[PDB]
């Protein structure tokens, strides 16, 4: 595996932002990347798209390093250039950045951003606790008749809100989506008032008339205008860039004037 690679093709959408932070020039990325508001938003200049299968499309980018998930034809790829397989969700998240930093010889770029990150977390943590106190906050997405109430270990700003910001959740949400389940809980539209907190970040599971039901409109959070539209594509990833964009949205939402 090359240190300081000059041309990297990333077939695992969820890692693009990692190499971008480190500064490794990426020459190819899957479609998701060109759809994420935290990416195309300003970071796409030098890359080709794709879906993650067309081995031929990677050939025309003559990479010196390929990165793909284990969950594609690795052998075919290993032929093109040094290829690295990354078991999904194996590394923590800030660890996954230090793995890539070490792998590419850019540990200074990674430790630098971590320093910036913790300075942003700390600042927002104090700015938010001041504006919401111990008020509770929910995270949920809709998909047909099912409604998912996320915890801290399942993306959608969960680890940000319940760990980095130390914000509280309703007893039932901690009991079900945290201290117990696989990281989330699918509930019925009836039990919504039982989970719903003071503030809510709701949105579709991807781009079921729940935001129409009389039971949702009647929730205290919505009545007090404390519900914020969560973009499913933006909260899809948890890379350094997306995390920054997500923490900005979380903070702004929870502190804008009423």
């Amino acid at each position: 595996i090359p240190k300081h690679p000059k041309r990297v093709v990333v077939m695992a959408d969820g890692y693009y932002g990692y190499f971008k932070t480190l500064g490794i020039n990426v020459v190819g990325a899957p479609e998701n990347v060109f759809k994420n508001p935290y990416y195309k938003g300003k970071t796409n200049g030098v890359e080709n798209i794709g879906d993650g299968t067309s081995v031929e499309k990677v050939i025309d980018l003559n990479p010196d390093l390929i990165i793909v998930w284990t969950t594609a034809d690795i052998k075919k790829l290993e032929k093109i250039a040094p290829t690295v397989a990354v078991k999904y969700d194996k590394l923590d998240n800030i660890e996954q950045l230090k793995e890539f930093a070490k792998m590419t010889g850019t540990e200074d770029k990674a430790e630098k951003w971590l320093a910036k990150w913790d300075k942003k977390v700390a600042a927002a943590k104090t700015k938010i606790k001041k504006a919401v106190g111990d008020k509770t906050i929910s995270i949920m997405q809709t998909n047909g008749k099912d409604i998912y109430v996320f915890g801290k270990d399942f993306g959608r700003g969960g680890s940000i809100i319940y760990k980095d910001l130390g914000l509280q959740a309703t007893k039932l949400t901690k009991e079900k989506a945290i201290d117990q389940g696989p990281g989330y809980t699918s509930i019925s539209l009836e039990k919504l008032p039982d989970f719903a907190g003071d503030y809510i970040f709701a949105g579709p599971w991807q781009s079921g008339g729940v935001f129409e039901s009389s039971i949702w409109k009647n929730l205290n959070a919505v009545k007090n205008g404390h519900v914020y539209k969560m973009d499913p594509i933006g909260f899809y990833f948890t890379d350094p860039i997306s995390l920054e964009g997500q923490l900005e949205f979380i903070t702004e939402s929870l502190t804008k004037l009423e």
